[PDB]
């Protein structure tokens, strides 16, 4: 069917639950082996949220290579996106190094520090320009240059320094700061211009690696965001742009990270995003 007009019907008659549960039914289950070994448990935010082996980044390292971060690779749409946890103490120099090692442009952050009261992420990145932040267990040096603050994001111009080559290279930060502590956005417009704004930037093009994109456990905000992305390029790419399949794209993307779109709620959120989105396109 159709997408708007498949969801009229699914509010009509109240379903999202039983589509959504459908979904999970039939994603795809992979081994996750290296993200249980025991060594890598202070590697991990949540035990049931892990790197399928076939699709994790490895980090250029002999000792551990393990990050919980994968890999999301779509071919048709001609999109690459790396989906990761929100860093934790003792991870964010391997954060940093998977940006290096990937040539990643652009970081896109969907969650607060804090939220509902409890730590969400660390605080990864450094607030004033005069307090820089070096990361000794793989040598690299952080450098807030500029902040510019709007009311429902922020971007931010960073400086990272491999101080073992003295290279240098400007990353752009993406801070989505409005998403509500509990359930979704009434209106996708916000997050649609937040979308657009990274896309302008030049973070999701083929002549930079992947960008970097996290919540909490990198799976629920983190999925909504690629979902819409690659679901909007594909309208625009086909003769026939009502051959997008919302909930196939969600599958093809689980092949590659377990647990995208955590909720029926998110599942319509995504939806709305995407009609509301491709009406603005032309
Ligand atoms: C001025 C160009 C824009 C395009 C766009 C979109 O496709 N979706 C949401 N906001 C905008 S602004």
């Amino acid at each position: 069917m159709e997408m708007e007009k498949e969801f009229e019907q699914i509010d009509k008659s109240g379903s999202w639950a039983a589509i959504y549960q459908d979904i999970r039914h039939e994603a795809s289950d992979f081994p996750s082996r290296v993200a249980k070994l025991p060594k890598n448990k202070n590697r991990n935010r949540y035990r049931d949220v892990s790197p399928f082996d076939h699709s994790r980044i490895k980090l250029h390292q002999e000792d551990n290579d393990y990050i919980n971060a994968s890999l999301i690779k779509m071919e048709e749409a001609q999109r690459s996106y790396i989906l990761t946890q929100g860093p934790l103490p003792n991870t964010v120099g391997h954060f940093w190094e998977m940006v290096w090692e990937q040539k990643s442009r652009g970081v896109v952050m969907l969650n607060r520090v804090m939220e509902k009261g409890s730590l969400k992420c660390a605080q990864y990145w450094p607030q004033k320009e005069e307090k820089e932040m070096i990361f000794e267990d793989t040598n690299l040096k952080l450098t807030l240059i500029s902040e510019d603050i709007k009311s429902y994001y922020t971007v931010r111009q960073l400086e990272l320094e491999n101080l073992t080559t003295q290279e240098t290279r400007e990353i752009l930060h993406f801070h989505y700061t409005t998403w509500p502590d509990f359930g979704v956005p009434e209106s996708p417009a916000s997050f649609l211009n937040f979308l657009f704004k990274v896309r302008e930037s030049g973070s999701l093009s083929p002549e930079h690696g992947p960008v970097v994109v996290h919540c909490s456990a990198g799976i629920g905000r983190s999925g909504t965001f690629c979902l819409a992305d690659t679901c909007l390029l594909l309208m625009d790419k086909r003769k026939d742009p009502s051959s997008v399949d919302i909930k196939k794209v969600l599958l093809e993307m689980r092949k590659f990270r377990m647990g995208l779109i955590q909720t029926a709620d998110q599942l319509r959120f995504s939806y709305l995003a995407v009609i509301e989105g491709a009406k603005f396109i032309m």
